[PDB]
This record gives structure tokens, sequence and C-alpha cells, in this order.
């Protein structure tokens, strides 16, 4: 289900935590959500936000991941500049001021933290939107043990690094999102040339941000279909 999840939903347990990012911003704040009823170790998913920090939409997505049965960690990329400021415009402005390498490293550090998390199995997947889709691809390049990666309408991996990718990739693209789509053919050709496991879907008649139900670009039909595919991917590879 891609339904919004109430913060009080009894099937999930949510809390803010901090984790170390020695090559990023040090002690980084994140929203951690677990299935409320967990007997054994559970697989994990890092959820990467868009270009405006950890806003309520991304926190809801983290809860949707936990409802599906995984431990979700959504770091706050604005933690070094006061956190999500309450509105997306200021969030966008602030995220631009954050050092790009350190910011990306914070998300990489979240993968590592979830790998070693006592209540987790050790397997970690990643998903993200816009900026976060870009980070998802970059994580696939950097972590050969990454269980899977699911970029939503995000920057492609650099073509020369595609051979390094081992995580099965599920890519969601919006038909009208020409800036991102421009780079897809080169990425696809490299994936095929290197016999990489992937599935890619182009959703007709929608634009970038179609899964974001807090914006006018939201499209329920595409959002729900993409999410169903994402949960099947998690079920298969986590």
């Amino acid at each position: 289900s891609n339904a919004q999840v109430e913060f009080t939903d009894p099937e999930i347990f949510a809390e803010y935590i901090t984790y170390p990012s020695p090559n990023g911003h040090g002690e980084v704040r994140g929203y951690l959500v677990k299935p409320a009823k967990m007997s054994g170790k559970t697989p994990a998913v890092v959820v990467v936000h868009e270009n405006r920090g950890l806003n309520p939409y991304i926190e809801d997505v983290a809860r949707r991941v936990a409802k599906a049965g995984y431990i979700a960690l959504a770091p706050d990329g604005l933690n070094s500049v006061g956190g999500y400021p309450g509105n997306d415009d200021k969030g966008r402005e602030l995220q631009q001021q954050v050092d790009p390498t350190k910011l990306m490293n914070d998300f990489f550090a979240a993968i590592e933290f979830m790998q070693r998390y006592p209540q987790a199995t050790g397997k970690v997947g990643i998903t993200g939107f816009c900026y976060g889709g870009g980070v998802s691809n970059a994580a696939a390049v950097a972590y050969p043990e990454l269980a899977c990666a699911v970029p939503f309408y995000g920057r492609q991996a650099p073509t020369a690094d595609v051979a390094k990718i081992e995580a099965p990739l599920l890519l969601h693209f919006a038909e009208l999102d020409t800036r991102i789509n421009e780079g897809w053919p080169a990425y696809e050709a490299a994936l095929k040339a290197n016999n990489k496991v992937y599935e890619a879907y182009i959703y007709p008649g929608v634009n970038h941000g179609f899964h974001n139900d807090s914006t006018p670009r939201y499209d329920k039909s595409a959002a729900d279909l993409a999410w169903q595919r994402t949960l099947k991917w998690f079920d298969k590879y986590l």
C-alpha cells in the first residue's frame, strides 16, 4: 500500500536518532522507523530525501517502508544548518549551502550504520526521490554489497562507474522529466553492456515528483504503481 501512514499508527515505531558520519557532518540526525512487532532481525532501507531536506512527505515515506516490514532510516541533510526549516523554499535554499560531498557521505554513512544495526539483518537497500534518486545510484556505484537501489526520477550513475554496480536497480522515470531522461539512454546502454540486473519504467503523462503527494505534480496512479513495484523489489532482494 502507498497510503499515507499516520505518525501514531500502532504498527510502526518511529523515533529520531543520531548516527556517526565521520566523512560528512559528524553526528547526523535521522528519522528511524521500525515495524512495531518484530521478533527477529529485520532488513533495512535508507530513504533519501529530495532537494529540500527531511520534510513531512519523506518522513511519511519512511513510515510506509516500515509498514511494509523493513527498518527505515531517513537522514536529515539539513542537520548542519538547523534542520528542515518548516517550508520547502527555505529548505531548498539551505540544502544548496551544504557541502555536496559531505551531504552525500551522510547518506553513505546511514547505509553503513544500518548494516551494523543490532536489530537489522545486515542487508541494506536504498531508495530516494529527485536528489535522492541521484544518491541511490551513487550508492549502487559505491557499495558492492548494497542489497538493492530504487531511484525515483534522479540523476543517473556516471557511465564510467557502471561496471562497479552490483545492487539490482529499479528505476522510475517520469515521461515529461526531460532533464533526467536525457541521461537514461547512456546509463541503460552501460547497464546492458555490463550485464547488470535492472528494471526501468517510464510513467506516461506525468512529470518529476509524481510520487510526492504534497505537490501539484502528484499523480496517484503512477505513484501507487511505482510504489507497488518498489515493495516487490524490496521483497525480492532484501
